[PDB]
């Protein structure tokens, strides 16, 4: 009632400014954002669970009730799925395979994750998915598609083409491509020599990795970049140019990562220069906080600024969506509402802005009324419109999703 | 009545919270803003308007309509004023002086802001100040309180003596201490072989400069730290430090500026850390782009950041709020509108939010509700209560203003 | 002596590490190093000279005796060039055309720039060139390339296309290619509605510039990325990824600037990769002092670590090296001396590294041999060889050439 | 032979520049560097060695041979100081104390490092103290003199009460006042509503620390800011504007740490406005890389500023210079090795600079002359001096130093 007040008020607000909230809604139901496993069991995995997270990632906090197995992780998905409303995937690691025995990651095969996928169909979720070259004693000395090592490198290359495999049975069995994102932790600590042959060598497993073809309408391959990793400070081998230059060339899908950058620098303004070269773009919406922290993403500055592009440009089929967090200090389930909802919310708010409008007054070069209007925009209603949209996928519109996580915590994690 | 509905609803919604959305109205309206006066006339003031703005400052756009004079100016502010709602304050440059001849600025006297007096007093404003320590031939070297020439380091000293007075003038006859920043543009392009020296003159410049004793009742000293200036980017005599040591032991007020630091610093997170040693604040906020750019104050993450944290540690009493920014590329009064009703937005905002709430739940550790609690604060309908605030001000409450600015512009701007 | 003694043994301890101090001496004669003409003039250029830097590029200083013609100009290049020993080249805006009458940008010709072929054939120097995008009536909008308007567009088109002409016509004559670096200042202010449209109109625009063939043996197109520009802080069209992805596709050289870059980003990190994807690189050493400030090529961090990069990887045939930067605030001539001598000691240093074995170490994973000999290799007797060098072409080897300079000063530029 | 010929014609050079070596040499022994104890068993301490390294900061590498007492440390101390020439302390943490029992922090005593004094006393050495507050149970809350426990606040007082103690003792047998700094962990990962509580605790708990009145003959005491650390990233009680204020309010010396400030921040610019108000500094270098990443110390572009700035202001006496930086991916005797004697290289080179004519240059407002002139000071024959040095120390002058860390690592650090 409140709400629905609240909304038709909203609707008039907006009508006024030439904006449909309806519309709004519909088009954020075509918006689904792919929430990351990893932020259940801490990166744990399911092959080795408790057995150091590496690569130059962290987990930080220890906050308790983590996810021990599928079976608690899809648990905890669940209820985190219930507090978020609309259109959401499920972005997998290979490490969360499903498997009586141990797989070398060199083996893995569609059959581990079927309890995956006829879960997400149950569900309703596409499905997506990443090879995992981190943590494995493989990866020790810091490399692995780059690892000068042949034999090394050939097992992360194998694990790579494997992966394909799996995706692409994700999206045949799904009807929706997977999108199979490869990310590698290679680099140096310090003062590196030689930056050009493992990038040589990464340049040549990639082609090789990607050498199957597969069915685009089931799996699309994407790659990367990121600045630097703690332990891996002064060089990366699959740096933002090389993976730019990269998809540019083979074709591939190109992953941006919100955390992955430099001070200051921005994905949110990439997203326009990349399309112009590249397929597609997987987006990896993450808060780095003085580093590729990966804290929980909050409406702000960045995130909007994310949606917004995404929006302008229509890019509804090019760009997937994707969260890229972790957070250990706080509870987990918690961590992937907050996260998955302040996307969904950024995107609404592109949703409600009066575009080409904008644009008209921009290529007019009235900067004043762009700047005035896209302020405020800030202080117009949207709020009615979000929790409309929450009451329809029948989410709690506010705080109140919080007790159902309490109680979820009571009820189950203060077990584990 | 929409407007009422609304403000209805969300009255209802924030009591639900435990907020008060009448005692934030009347909250808001002990939180003055001083605005700039610079950004009517691209600082150019009245001494000798067209002569190139210095000291590592810059004026982007050659928008047309600039104020030409003090009647220009005022009318300017004017029209501005209507538009943003609650209490502000004019902050002038010594440079707006207004004398039928030429004054030297060692020698300025209350007298040549007699009418800035009155006209402050019949629109109900109070006056803060600031000696003008740049674009001047006795600032061309790039020093001028640190200079090492006696004589010219004497100059800006009597300037800046002079100014106290004229600042202490004004809170005697408003009835409100004039808040008198002292930033100077001191500093050097290149690679300094000193920075001990200028800053040691600078230091005993200072102590000279504030050395006659004034009514606190009417007159407050503050120092203006700053990073880096175009022309002077190696070096600033009057570093963060330099003035935090100044402040600290020499009691005055510290000025801190949004745009005046390194990448990713931040004022906000200073707040809290400076008033446990200096008396008093102010603060500039400014949007800085890739430099100390002066663009106009937006609704985002920092400005709001700043405003809570005034709010939070009711720092009513010491805290001077004020803008500092100057975009020549727009509408000028669009460009003092918006930036002044962000910011009263942001404190708006902070003073809605249920802090008391949410210190205890961190002071318990409960670091999942109070992220999620901060977070669902975005979504709660402050705009409802902002619009209120507008309208019990007889302020537009919505993007309305444009056109009175637009309307100003075609029939006084355009005569321009 | 005392410089043959010094060099003797230096030569003794650089081979007792395997370093052959004469065979570096050779390598460094086969790396060029394009003076920038603009730093004589103050990017006045010869088309119309006083009327006001444009482009978000600023001239800070105002110290006399700039070059008012091409005359003055060679004059000064010259003194320049007899204080830098070793290989130089001359790098060309489209402004720095002779000609009795004015010539429309889009209407340049070989022609225009037969006097300084001339005088680089005589000087022994390669020709280098650049389309003049600011500055100019139809770049005021801070569009070009990438301007909405059809015609304006057209202009800047024809203008390019124009220019390439000429740089084939300086790589026929000289006898050796000349890189042609296309930068446009094009960008927004504020915050901005529109990133794609612009880029998308730069994609087509470029593509047809290079639309004529052009013989590589004399003639190469460079495209070069910038993050900001005063006056246009928020957004550039030709960002990193843009061009990235241009030159990656077109397969043109790509320009990397050093001063061009967010805060703490560096290109000596981007050579490796880029150098994966396309054909050359155009870089262009620069001291960017908290923005892109342009100041004088230091021997420092980073400056040596773009020689070392070039030189490890022995890119002597796919990268240009270049100087961009201008200081307006001493004297022109020692700007370049200081700068360009600079880069050719950080050339030399690099070519007196130890690669091999520290490559060799590398990949052994003795990361504390490698830190240890990078470090010790700071200590050996470098300065030796670089005075030798100096002095075989003729050079002063110390702080005399200041003197020289002084000396033009009195009798040259002090009349001017 | 040789080096005493390089070293006579350096003398020679130099002098020429009216600089003296010997003086410098001697000036040189006037500098000690006061080495940090933690690098050589990764901050494990002997309380309870392994147990998780906390605080913020963070031990990368695992390589092997650290030291497993106070025994193995001191050895490894050894062969560390006979590679390192001139005067070295020794700083060391609270955790490093040695007793059969175990010692609550809280009441440690004098006689806990009786061994060390000894052992400091026989290699004439000079030590420095640190109270530790980190990886302990009372400090997993992230707090400890903030916290908000009464208690747990009272034990980190009492812990710093009694630290003081130990460092007034170390003064006193040592003839040299031990400097006692004052870090602590304390702060938040993620958005904090109250960051002035904390603050106000910290405030009130250093005052009643430094209570206790102790022989300034003997010791000093020192507060360390900090940007953030891993797991604390949002929020530092102890800032920068915290500590400068304290330092400055109080008297205490100020810890100005390289690796503790925004990306691009340095504190070689801060060491001369500090100065002007705090009595001492206490200065820690160290190089972050792209992070609080404390890798080893490189003779690197702010390396050296800061160097030059002690030296400039002839900071003998007021400045205590030691290193803090942590690198467990290489041999720890060589870390070290490696930092200091770049630390010692760095002020050596200051030591060996003209800066009488170059301030008088700088004066004037010859900046060209300045620069030039700083430049050409890169390549005057130093590395001869440094040789010298190192000789006159009985010190290996190069490279050489390793065969003696690759030794001691075959014979004992093998074994470990
Ligand atoms: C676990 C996860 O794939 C990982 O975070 C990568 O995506 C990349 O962002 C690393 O920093
Ligand atoms: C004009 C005005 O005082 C000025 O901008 C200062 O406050 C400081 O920001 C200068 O760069
Ligand atoms: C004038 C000169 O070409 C200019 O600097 C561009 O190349 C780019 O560096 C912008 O600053
Ligand atoms: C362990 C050591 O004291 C520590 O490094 C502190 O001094 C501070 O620098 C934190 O990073
Ligand atoms: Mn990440
Ligand atoms: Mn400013
Ligand atoms: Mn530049
Ligand atoms: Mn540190
Ligand atoms: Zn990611
Ligand atoms: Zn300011
Ligand atoms: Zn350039
Ligand atoms: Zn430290």
């Amino acid at each position: 009632t409140q709400l629905e007040q609240a909304w038709e008020l909203a609707k008039q607000r907006f009508a006024a400014v030439g904006i449909d909230v309806e519309e709004a809604l519909r088009q954020l139901d075509r918006l689904p954002v792919s929430m990351h496993c990893w932020q259940g069991d801490d990166v744990s995995g399911f092959e080795n669970p408790e057995g150091s997270l590496t690569g130059g990632i962290q987990a930080t906090g220890n906050y308790p009730g983590k996810a021990r197995n599928a079976s608690e992780l899809r648990a905890d998905l669940e209820q985190a799925m219930r507090l978020i409303p609309g259109p959401k995937r499920l972005n997998l690691h290979a490490i969360y395979l499903e498997s009586d025995t141990p797989v070398s990651r060199d083996q893995i095969k569609p059959e581990h994750f079927k309890n995956w996928v006829e879960w997400a169909k149950a569900n309703q979720l596409g499905l997506d998915f990443n090879p995992s070259c981190f943590s494995h004693p493989l990866s020790a000395d810091g490399f692995t598609l780059s690892h000068a090592d042949d034999s090394i490198r050939q097992f992360w290359i194998d694990h790579c083409k494997a992966s394909r495999r799996v995706s692409a049975y994700f999206g045949e069995q799904l009807g929706t491509p997977s999108v199979m994102n490869i990310w590698i932790p290679d680099g140096m600590k310090d003062i590196t020599v030689d930056r050009l042959a493992p990038r040589q060598r990464l340049l040549a497993a990639l082609d090789e990795v990607i050498s199957e073809k597969l069915n685009p309408a089931h799996h699309i391959d994407a790659v990367e970049s990121k600045l630097f990793g703690i332990g891996a400070e002064s060089y990366t081998v699959g740096s933002n140019e090389f993976y730019m230059g990269y998809a540019t060339s083979r074709q591939t899908a190109l992953c941006l990562d919100a955390g992955h950058f430099h001070p200051t620098e921005v994905i949110s303004d990439k997203i326009s220069a990349a399309m112009l070269y590249v397929p597609q773009l997987l987006l990896h919406v993450s808060r780095p906080v003085r580093w590729d922290s990966d804290h929980v993403v909050l409406l702000d500055d960045e995130t909007q600024a994310i949606a917004s592009e995404i929006v302008r440009h229509d890019l509804f089929d090019r760009v997937h969506i994707g969260l890229d967090f972790f957070d250990a200090s706080i509870n987990r389930i918690a961590a992937w509402v907050i996260g998955t909802r302040n996307m969904k919310k950024a995107l609404l708010r592109a949703l409600l802005e009066p575009t080409a409008e904008l644009r008209k007054l921009e290529a007019p070069g009235d900067y004043t009324a762009r700047l005035a209007l896209l302020e405020e925009q800030k202080s117009l209603p949207w709020q009615a419109v979000w929790e409309m949209y929450c009451q329809r996928h029948d989410t709690p519109a506010g705080s109140e999703w919080l007790e159902s996580v309490r109680a979820y915590e009571k009820e189950i994690l203060s077990r584990r």
